[PDB]
């Protein structure tokens, strides 16, 4: 019976991720929008169709939650969790709103995020607004492939989509963003071995290291993460590269989606925090969170139904 909003997106070349906060008494403004944006997407989208692959997953905070909606909550909706790490921090910014807007070309991600801020004037203060590129071949600013270990299909759904653990929010996701800038001089001081120990997989090829030769510390070894019941604990991925080679800024804007945020907020902990083996994730050496916000993604029919 509900429908998700389009948290499993085929692969995009483009994206837009918009974060806003909700002004003092726009929250009428904001819930009219709400249910519209499903409109709006299709208005934008259906002429591009099939190739244009236009969709938007729409975010809303904890504490937007609350000024906009009454009664039952999503049962882990909560402020994104400030990580205080010896070394590295990850910062919890300001957001409401999510917007997640992607699409084979940028132009479409631009006039759906132009008709979705046109309705918020007035209501809305930008946060955050990154305009995301495919990099080669799926590779992110690091020269690593990103996307390759995302679960698929059945798999995916059952890692992103809530359900019976919290029955009114079936169909619904959580979605972590934080934009990374990274340092790519002290990066290419590395030799690809080097930066290979650090990731925990091979440069050109992308092929997982050995049981025996990956780093306690590198990347894959800290985000890979076996539940209770021996099961590997997923999220879905889909980091998209940005940047202005002015400002010489090179990022990563990583989202995450999970049925709960407990699977995000473990492999956050595991790499700002480390383990009994790792003091932290050797990425973050070269990796710097600006932002860090948490959303829950309603099922279409919550929003559609306001
Ligand atoms: C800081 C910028 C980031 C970059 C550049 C980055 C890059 C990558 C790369 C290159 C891989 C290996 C290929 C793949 O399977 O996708 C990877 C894997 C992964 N990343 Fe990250 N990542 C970043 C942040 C994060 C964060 C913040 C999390 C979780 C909160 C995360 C979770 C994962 C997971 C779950 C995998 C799959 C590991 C496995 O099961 O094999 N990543 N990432
Ligand atoms: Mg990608
Ligand atoms: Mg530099
Ligand atoms: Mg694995």
């Amino acid at each position: 019976e509900p429908e998700p909003q389009m948290v499993l997106s085929p692969l995009t070349s483009a994206a837009i991720f918009l974060v806003v906060t909700i002004d003092s008494g726009g929250e009428d403004t904001v819930r009219d929008l709400l249910s519209d944006v499903a409109s709006l997407e299709r208005a934008v989208g259906f002429r591009a169709q099939p190739d244009g692959r236009l969709s938007c997953v729409t975010g809303i905070g904890s504490e937007a939650w609350d000024r906009l909606f009454s009664g039952a909550r999503p049962a882990g909706l909560h402020p994104f969790r400030e990580l205080d790490g010896p070394v590295h921090r990850a910062v919890a910014t300001p957001g409401d709103l999510l917007f997640h807007i992607r699409a084979s070309r940028l132009d479409l991600c631009f006039a759906l995020a132009t008709e979705i801020m046109g309705r918020l004037r007035g209501a809305v203060t930008p946060q955050d607004e990154v305009h995301g590129f495919k990099y080669f071949d799926e590779r992110d600013m690091l020269g690593f492939v990103d996307g390759t270990e995302n679960p698929t299909g059945a798999a995916a759904r059952r890692a992103v989509l809530v359900g019976a653990e919290d029955p009114a929010f079936a169909g619904g996701s959580y979605a972590v963003v934080q934009k990374y800038l990274h340092d790519i001089d002290a990066w290419e001081g590395l030799s690809v071995e080097a930066q290979e120990r650090v990731i925990g997989r091979r440069k050109m090829t992308d092929v997982e290291l050995s049981d025996d030769v990956k780093p306690a510390d590198s990347h894959v070894a800290l985000t890979s993460v076996t539940g209770p019941d021996g099961s590997d604990l997923e999220i879905l991925r889909d980091n998209m590269p940005f940047g202005s080679v002015g400002r010489e800024e090179f990022g990563t804007y990583f989202i995450g989606y999970a049925r709960t945020p407990e699977v995000t907020e473990t492999m956050l902990e595991r790499m700002f925090l480390g383990t009994a083996s790792a003091p932290h994730d050797r990425i973050l050496d070269f990796s710097t969170a600006v932002t860090g916000s948490l959303f829950f993604t309603p099922a279409a029919d919550f929003l559609e139904d306001l």
